[PDB]
C-alpha cells in the first residue's frame, strides 16, 4: 500500500487574483549565411588562395544555413776523317729521333690541353644545370613545406565553422518546435480555453490575445491565480474495508472529521456520493514504471592511433646519398744543356 | 488595468458541422547508411587510394546514422783529334741528359693521361649517381604536390559529407519527436477524447482511429467544427466597485444589457452567479512575463589567421644554392731539328 | 459519408484499479568536455605535435559541450778542322733550340699538374657541397612526405571528433526539450490535475507527487486505470433524416435497442437530449488533412569529384634530368739514344 494512500498536506487554492501573462515565443530564424573565407581565413591572402581547392563546401554549408812518316801521317788523315764522317752520321740519327719524339710530345701535351678545356666546358654545364634543377628543388619544397602546415590549421578551423554550422542547424530544429508550440499554444487559447495549469499564462486560463513580433509571437494570456491558498491534508484514494474508492472530478479534501471531494482548483467541498466517486475491487495498487531514455548515441569509438596508422602507414627512409671520392686518385738537364751549349766552344 | 477588462469582439461558435481529419505523423526513420567513397570520391581512383589513409571515419560516420813543317803538321794532327775526341765526349753527355729528360717527359705526360681517364671513370659515377638519386628527388616531389592538392579537396568534401551527417542526424531527432507526438496524440484521442481545440483534427473531437504507414502513423479524427460562429464582445472579468469577478468554465458573452458566462465554445448563455463565478479583492492586475529563449549556443568565435599561424607556423627559407666556379681556374724548335738534320751533311 | 458514421467496437472503461507510476524524465546532462589530443591521437607523439598547428579548434569544440805531297795533306788539314768546327757550332744550334723547347715542355707540364690540382680541389668542392645540400632535400622530402600521411589520419579522426560532438549537441537539445515536458508535466498534474489519457502515468489522473534525481525529475502520479472494460458498437455523430446530431463531452454508446451519451471514459449511459448533444444541418462532411513534415533539408549534393579537382589541379610533371655526358670527349727514341750514347764510343 505505497502512495496511492498516503496523506499528506497538499494546497489548494483557497482565492484568487486576475492577472495578465506576456509570452515572448521564436517562431523563425533569420537566415544567418556565412561567407567561408571571411570566417576560416579573412584577409589573409595565402591561405585565401588555398580555400579555392577546398571546393565549393562553402556553398554546401550554405545550403544547409539558407534552408533549416808522309804514309802513317796520311794514314792518320784517313782515320780521324773516317771517325768524324761516321760520328756525324750518328748525330743525324741522335737528332732525327729527339725532333721525331719532341714532336710527340709537344703533340699529346696540346692534345691533353683540348681535352681539359673539353671537360672545363662539360662540367660548367653540369654545375650550371645542377645549379637551376636543384635550386628549384629547393624553391619548390620550402613552398610545400609552408603549404602543409597553412593547410593544417585551414582544417583545424574547417572543425570550428563546422561547430558552427551544427550549433546554427540545432538552434534552427528548436526554433522550429518552438513554432510548433507556438501553433498548440495558439490554437488551445487564442480559440479555445485551456484546462491546463500555467499552460497560456500563469495560473488557470480565461481568454488571449496574439500580437506578432519580426520573428516570433507573443501572447498576451489573461489568467487568474492563486491570490490565497490552504494546505488541506488528503488522499488520492481510500480503500474501506478491501475496497479502494476514488474522485470523479476533484481530490479528497480532508476536513477534522469528514472527506469532501473538492475540485482540484478551488476548496469548496462535496460530500462522498456515488456520483462524486468511482469503486475497486480488492485493494491492490498496480505499478507502473517509466523511463524517457532520450536517446544515448553510438558515438564514434575508434582504436588507439598507432593501430589506424600502422595499418597504412609506410615509414620510408632515404639512404644518406655517397658519390664519387676525388681525393683517394693522387730542370737540372736544361741546367746541363744550357752549360755544355757554352762549355762546347772548349772543344771548337 | 491593461488589458484584462478590455472589451473587444471575440468568435463564439454559434454551431457546428460534422467533419473527419486525416493527420499523418512520421515515426520512424529508414537507416540511410553511406558508402564514403562513393559520396566523396566516387569514380576518381586516385583520391579513393587517398580515402583508406584518412582511417575507418567511414565507419564513424555510419555508427551514427545506423543508429538514431812536319813536326808542325803533326801537332795540328794531335790537337783536332783532341779537339774531337773532347767534342765526342761532351756529345755523350749532351745526349744522355737529353734522353734522361726526355723519358721524365714521357713518364709524367702518360702518368697524366691515366689520371684523366681515372677522373673520367669517376666523374661518369657522380653524374651517372646524381642522375637517378635527384631524378627521384624529381619524380616524388612532384607525387607529393600532387597529392597535397587532392588532400586538399578530400578535406572539404569531408565537410559536405559532415553537413549531411548533421543534416541527417538533425532530423532523425526531429522523427523521435514526431513518435513522442504519435505517442501523446495516439493516447489522448484513440484511448480517450481531447479538450483542446485543433489537437486530434480541426475544431473539437469526437473519436478516433489510428492506421499504420511504412514510417508513420495516419489518424482518422472525427471532429466537429463550427459551421457559423458570431463575434460577440466580451471581457476575460469584470472589476465591479473594487472587486474582480471572472467566470468558471467559460467566458463574459456581452449581451446588450446582461452579461452571461457562456461556455468557451459555443453560444448558449447562462446568468451570473457565484456558481458561475468566481471573485477577487481590491481590483489590481499580477502582470507575468515570459520568455522563452530557445538556447542560444557559445558559437566558436576565432582569432584572425595571421594571429593562429604566426604561433606556431615557421617562414623558413632554403638558401639559393652556390658551388664551385670552375671557369675561374685559367713547332718551331722540330722545324730546326729536322732543317738541320739535313743541313749537317753540309759539314760531313 | 466516409467514417464519421461508421460504427465500430470501441473499449469504453467498465471499471477502474488504483494505480501508481514511477516516471523518469532528464532535466539536464552533465558537462562532457573532451581533451582533443588524447580523443584523436592519444600517446603519439609525432600527431600529438601536429595538433599545435590545427590551432585551437579543441577550445571552439568545447565552447559547444560546455554550454548546451806536303801541300795536298795541309790542305787537307785545313778541310777537316773546317768541317768539324763548322759542325760544332751547328751542334749548338741543335743542343740550344732542345734545351728551349725541352724547357717549354717541362714548363707546360708543370702548368698542367697545377690545373689539375685545381680542378681536383673544386671539384672536392662541389661533391662536398652536393652532398650537404642534397642529403638535406632528402632527409626533409622524407619528413614531408610522412607529415602528409599522419595529416590525412587526423583528418580522419577529426571527423569521428565532430561526430562525437555533433552527436553530443543533438543529445543535449533532446534533454532540453525534456525539461521542457518536466516544466509542463510537474505545472499540469503537481500544481494542478490533468484530464488527459496516460499523460501523468497509465490511466487516468488522481495526483503527484515530484522527486529529485542527479539530473533529472521523478513523478509518483497516484491513477486509476481501467481494470475491466467493455467494446460497446458506437458511432461519432448519427444523421437523422439529413441533420447531423453528435455528443456534447461524451460518445453515442450503443445499447441494442437505443443510443446514450456515455461519458468517454466510463460505461454510464444518459439519454439523447438538446442538453447532451448538438445539432447540425445538411448532412455533410468535411474532410481534411494534416501533413506534419518534419523538415527534409537541402542536403550537400556535390558534382563528381573529377569536376571539382579538375576546376583548380595543375598535373605538373618536372621532366627527367640530363645533364653532361663526359663519356663522348674520347720509348722506341729513348731506347735509340742509350743505344747511340754507348754505341758514339766506337766513333771516338
Ligand atoms: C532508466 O534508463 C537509464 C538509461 O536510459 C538508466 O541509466 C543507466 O543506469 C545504468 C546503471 O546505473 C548505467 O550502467 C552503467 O553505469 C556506469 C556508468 O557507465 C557504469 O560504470 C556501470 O558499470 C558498473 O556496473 C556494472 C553492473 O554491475 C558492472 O558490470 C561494471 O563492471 C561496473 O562495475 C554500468 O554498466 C547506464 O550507463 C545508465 N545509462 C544512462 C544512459 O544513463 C537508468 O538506470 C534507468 N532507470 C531505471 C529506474 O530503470
Ligand atoms: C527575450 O530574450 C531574448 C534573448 O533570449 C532578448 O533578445 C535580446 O535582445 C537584446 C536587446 O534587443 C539583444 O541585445 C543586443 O542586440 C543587438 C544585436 O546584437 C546588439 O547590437 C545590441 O547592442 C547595442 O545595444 C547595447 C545595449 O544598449 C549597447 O551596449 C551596444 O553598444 C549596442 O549599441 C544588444 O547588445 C540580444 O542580442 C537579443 N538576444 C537574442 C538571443 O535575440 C529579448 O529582448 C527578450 N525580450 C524581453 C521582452 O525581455
Ligand atoms: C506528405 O508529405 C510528404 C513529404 O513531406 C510526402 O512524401 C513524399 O511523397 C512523394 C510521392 O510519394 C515523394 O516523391 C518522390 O518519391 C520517390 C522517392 O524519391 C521518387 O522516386 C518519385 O519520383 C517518381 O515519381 C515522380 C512523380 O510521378 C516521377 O516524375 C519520377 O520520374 C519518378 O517516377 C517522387 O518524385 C517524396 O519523395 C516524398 N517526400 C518525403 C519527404 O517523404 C507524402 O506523399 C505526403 N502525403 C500526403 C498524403 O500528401
Ligand atoms: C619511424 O622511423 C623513425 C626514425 O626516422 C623512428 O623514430 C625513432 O624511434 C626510436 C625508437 O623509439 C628512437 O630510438 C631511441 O629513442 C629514444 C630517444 O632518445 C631513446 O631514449 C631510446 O633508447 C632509443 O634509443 C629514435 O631516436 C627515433 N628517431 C627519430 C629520428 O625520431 C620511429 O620509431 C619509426 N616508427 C615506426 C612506426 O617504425
Ligand atoms: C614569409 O616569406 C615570404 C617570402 O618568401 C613573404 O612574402 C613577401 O612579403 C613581402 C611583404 O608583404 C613582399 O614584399 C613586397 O610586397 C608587395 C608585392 O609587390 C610590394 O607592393 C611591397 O611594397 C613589398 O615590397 C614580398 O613580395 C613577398 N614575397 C613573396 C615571394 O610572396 C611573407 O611576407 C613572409 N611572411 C611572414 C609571416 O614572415
Ligand atoms: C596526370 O598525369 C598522370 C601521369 O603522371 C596521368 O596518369 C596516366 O593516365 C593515363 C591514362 O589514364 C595512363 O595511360 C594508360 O592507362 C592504363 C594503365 O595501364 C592503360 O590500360 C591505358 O591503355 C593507358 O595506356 C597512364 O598509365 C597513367 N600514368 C600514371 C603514372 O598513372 C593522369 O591521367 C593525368 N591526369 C590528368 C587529369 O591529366
Ligand atoms: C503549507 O503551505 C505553506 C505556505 O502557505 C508552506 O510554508 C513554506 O514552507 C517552506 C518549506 O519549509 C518554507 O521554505 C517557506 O518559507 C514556507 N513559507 C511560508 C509563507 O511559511 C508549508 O511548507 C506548507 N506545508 C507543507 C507540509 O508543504
Ligand atoms: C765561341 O767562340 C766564337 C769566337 O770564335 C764566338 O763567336 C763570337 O760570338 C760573339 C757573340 O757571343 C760575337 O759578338 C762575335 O762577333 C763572334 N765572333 C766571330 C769571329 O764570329 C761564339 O759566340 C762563341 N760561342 C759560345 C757559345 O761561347
Ligand atoms: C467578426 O467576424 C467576421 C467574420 O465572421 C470578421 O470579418 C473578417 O474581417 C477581416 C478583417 O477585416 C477581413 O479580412 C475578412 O474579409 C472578414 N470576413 C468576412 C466574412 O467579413 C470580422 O473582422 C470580425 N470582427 C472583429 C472585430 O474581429
Ligand atoms: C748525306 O749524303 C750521303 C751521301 O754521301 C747520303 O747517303 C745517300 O742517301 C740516299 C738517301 O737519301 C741513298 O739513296 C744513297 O744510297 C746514299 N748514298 C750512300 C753512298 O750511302 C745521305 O742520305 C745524306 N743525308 C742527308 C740528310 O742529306
Ligand atoms: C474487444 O475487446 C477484446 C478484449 O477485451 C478484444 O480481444 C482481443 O482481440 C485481439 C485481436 O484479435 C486479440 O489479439 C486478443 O488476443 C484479444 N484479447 C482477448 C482477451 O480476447 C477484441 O478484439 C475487441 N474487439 C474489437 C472489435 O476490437
Ligand atoms: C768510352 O771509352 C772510354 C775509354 O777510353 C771509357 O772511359 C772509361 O770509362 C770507364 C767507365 O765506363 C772508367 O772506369 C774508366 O776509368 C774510363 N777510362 C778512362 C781512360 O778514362 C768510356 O767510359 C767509354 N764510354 C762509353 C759510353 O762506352
Ligand atoms: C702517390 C702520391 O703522390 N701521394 C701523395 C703523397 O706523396 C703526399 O704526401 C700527399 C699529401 O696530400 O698526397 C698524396
Ligand atoms: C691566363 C689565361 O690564360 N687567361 C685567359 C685569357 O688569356 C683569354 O683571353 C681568356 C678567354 O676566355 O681566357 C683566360
Ligand atoms: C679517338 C679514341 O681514342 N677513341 C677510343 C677508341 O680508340 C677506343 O677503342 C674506345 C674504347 O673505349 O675508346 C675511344
Ligand atoms: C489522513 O488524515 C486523517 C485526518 O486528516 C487521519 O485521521 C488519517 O489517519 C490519515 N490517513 C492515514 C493513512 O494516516
Ligand atoms: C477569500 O474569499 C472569500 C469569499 O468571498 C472572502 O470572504 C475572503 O475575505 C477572501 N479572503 C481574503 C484574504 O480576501
Ligand atoms: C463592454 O461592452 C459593453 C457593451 O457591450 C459596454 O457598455 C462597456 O462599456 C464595455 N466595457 C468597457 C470597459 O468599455
Ligand atoms: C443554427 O442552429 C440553430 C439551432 O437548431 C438552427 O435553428 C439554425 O437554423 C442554425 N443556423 C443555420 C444557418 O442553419
Ligand atoms: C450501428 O449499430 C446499430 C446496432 O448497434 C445498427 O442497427 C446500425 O445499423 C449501425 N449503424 C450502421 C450505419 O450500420
Ligand atoms: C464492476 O463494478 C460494479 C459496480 O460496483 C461491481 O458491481 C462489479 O462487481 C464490478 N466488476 C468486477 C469484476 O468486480
Amino acid at each position: 500500500n505505497s502512495v496511492a494512500y498516503s496523506n499528506n498536506s497538499i494546497a489548494i487554492p483557497t482565492n484568487f487574483t486576475i492577472s495578465v501573462t506576456t509570452e515572448i515565443l521564436p517562431v523563425s530564424m533569420t537566415k544567418t549565411s556565412v561567407d567561408c573565407t571571411m570566417y576560416i581565413c579573412g584577409d589573409s591572402t595565402e591561405c585565401s588562395n588555398l580555400l579555392l581547392q577546398y571546393g565549393s563546401f562553402c556553398t554546401q554549408l550554405n545550403r544547409a544555413l539558407t534552408g533549416i812518316t808522309q804514309n802513317v801521317l796520311y794514314e792518320n788523315q784517313k782515320l780521324i776523317a773516317n771517325q768524324f764522317n761516321s760520328a756525324i752520321g750518328k748525330i743525324q740519327d741522335s737528332l732525327s729521333s729527339t725532333a721525331s719524339a719532341l714532336g710527340k710530345l709537344q703533340d699529346v701535351v696540346n692534345q691533353n690541353a683540348q681535352a681539359l678545356n673539353t671537360l672545363v666546358k662539360q662540367l660548367s654545364s653540369n654545375f650550371g644545370a645542377i645549379s637551376s634543377v636543384l635550386n628549384d628543388i629547393l624553391s619548390r619544397l620550402d613552398k610545400v613545406e609552408a603549404e602543409v602546415q597553412i593547410d593544417r590549421l585551414i582544417t583545424g578551423r574547417l572543425q570550428s565553422l563546422q561547430t558552427y554550422v551544427t550549433q546554427q542547424l540545432i538552434r534552427a530544429a528548436e526554433i522550429r518546435a518552438s513554432a510548433n508550440l507556438a501553433a498548440t499554444k495558439m490554437s488551445e487559447c487564442v480559440l479555445g480555453q485551456s484546462k491546463r495549469v500555467d499552460f497560456c499564462g500563469k495560473g488557470y486560463h480565461l481568454m488571449s490575445f496574439p500580437q506578432s513580433a519580426p520573428h516570433g509571437v507573443v501572447f498576451l494570456h489573461v489568467t487568474y491565480v492563486p491570490a490565497q491558498e490552504k494546505n488541506f491534508t488528503t488522499a488520492p484514494a481510500i480503500c474501506h474495508d478491501g475496497k479502494a474508492h476514488f474522485p470523479r472530478e476533484g481530490v479528497f479534501v480532508s476536513n477534522g472529521t469528514h472527506w469532501f471531494v473538492t475540485q482540484r482548483n478551488f476548496y469548496e467541498p462535496q460530500i462522498i456520493t456515488t456520483d462524486n466517486t468511482f469503486v475497486s475491487g480488492n485493494c491492490d495498487v498496480v505499478i507502473g514504471i517509466v523511463n524517457n531514455t532520450v536517446y544515448d548515441p553510438l558515438q564514434p569509438e575508434l582504436d588507439s592511433f598507432k593501430e589506424e596508422l600502422d595499418k597504412y602507414f609506410k615509414n620510408h627512409t632515404s639512404p644518406d646519398v655517397d658519390l664519387g671520392d676525388i681525393s683517394g686518385i693522387n730542370q737540372k738537364e736544361i741546367d746541363r744543356l744550357n752549360e755544355v751549349a757554352k762549355n762546347l766552344n772548349e772543344s771548337l
